[PDB]
């Protein structure tokens, strides 16, 4: 099995930044970040291959968030800039060695809450 562990969640002022990280227990072919707003379908945020140069982003975070990886540490990061209230959600990482475009991901982290507020 593969285990995953997210870190770096919390609450921040709108317009601020966060950086989520995800420890993956062993080498996998792909890794991704997902988010699930209240009552809503879980959605792709950003995905990455371990070896290629491939990344893909959800439209609404394109150009604000960046996915990156540290291969030596088996860690995947989600740098989140210019945060908006609509970025509020539980953020999860996932990984496996299924083909890059596959809709189902075999191994999931625990999630962490992200709350963005204007106040
Ligand atoms: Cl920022
Ligand atoms: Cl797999
Ligand atoms: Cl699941
Ligand atoms: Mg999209």
């Amino acid at each position: 099995q593969v285990q995953l562990q997210e870190s770096g969640g919390g609450s921040v002022q709108a317009g601020g930044s966060l950086r989520l990280s995800c420890a993956v227990s062993e080498n996998t072919g792909r890794m991704g970040w997902f988010r699930q707003a209240p009552g809503k379908e879980r959605e792709k945020v950003a995905i990455i291959t371990r070896l290629g140069g491939y990344t893909s982003y959800a439209g609404p975070v394109k150009g604000r968030f960046t996915i990156s990886q540290d291969n030596a540490k088996n860690t995947v990061y989600l740098l989140m800039n210019s945060l908006k209230p609509e970025d509020t959600a539980i953020y999860y990482c996932a990984a496996d060695s299924r083909p890059i475009y596959s809709g189902t991901w075999r191994y999931w982290g625990q999630g962490t809450q992200v709350t963005v507020s204007s106040a």
